[PDB]
């Protein structure tokens, strides 16, 4: 019965990276199998997060454009696949006697939560050990982005996301994988088309890549503990104080 967990997850976060996007199978007609390189262009650029559920659009072959993305797509999933998570959360906000709790009370664990700074670092270290550095298209783009971040992780307002603010001052021709030539002018129509689907990208990496690190890793509460204050915990930290507060009310 672990069927559970993936399903919660997905509904209402804060069960762990089982539940995150980039662990997700492709339904396929008699199952399910790992997405590829492909798979994910077509979840950043074409259907959406419901390609993983069966939907399609045409064009179903990758025009020329997209489908010279795939390596570098096959690689964000493979750094993905090879993320130390785990480690990286414990060398960012540890868990202070979680599995070692023996008789713990539940005001030990209430001050055990973490800062969105602390919260900023480790969606920081992972988007270093997963995107690709050529996806950035220069390290002025990579430290504007990092920034773009810290910013919307301190507001606390998930929800007030602009891409006009995120891709404010980005290079937009920084980024070779947005083009199918570096020959002659480039036209308003061809920049514009390459904005858009940097502006998909960089969206997708705030909103799917950033803000799922942040939903299945920690569970934000609006209490405890004065008004008013978000508190980001560990969901196993967030685990341990729902076991104990119903545990001691529920004989």
């Amino acid at each position: 019965s672990q069927s559970f967990m993936r399903t919660l997850g997905f509904l209402y976060g804060g069960r762990g990276m089982r539940s995150f996007l980039l662990n997700r199978k492709k339904k396929t007609a008699e199952g399910f199998r790992k997405i590829q390189g492909r798979d994910l262009i077509r979840i950043v650029f074409f259907e959406g997060v419901l390609y993983l559920n069966g939907l399609e659009r045409k064009p179903k072959k990758l025009p020329r454009r997209f489908f010279n993305m795939v390596p570098l797509f096959s690689q964000l999933l493979r750094q993905h696949r090879r993320c130390p998570y785990s480690r990286l959360l414990q060398k960012t906000c540890p868990l202070v006697g979680i599995k070692d709790a023996g008789q713990a009370e539940l005001s030990s664990f209430l001050p055990q939560h973490c800062g969105s700074h602390r919260v900023y670092l480790f969606v920081r270290e992972c988007l270093l050990a997963v995107i690709p550095q050529e996806l950035w298209g220069s390290e002025h783009n990579r430290l504007l982005y990092f920034a773009r971040v810290r910013f919307f992780l301190r507001s606390g307002k998930f929800e007030r996301l602009s891409v006009a603010e995120l891709m404010w001052k980005i290079k937009v021709n920084n980024c070779d994988w947005l083009k199918i030539s570096k020959t002659g002018r480039v036209p308003p129509s061809e920049l514009s088309y390459r904005t858009q689907i940097l502006g998909q990208f960089l969206a997708w990496l705030l909103d799917g890549f950033v803000v799922g690190l942040v939903r299945a890793c920690f569970y934000a509460t609006e209490s405890m503990g004065q008004k008013n204050a978000i508190r980001f915990y560990r969901q196993e930290v967030w685990a341990k104080l729902q076991d104990l507060a119903f545990r001691s009310h529920i004989s």
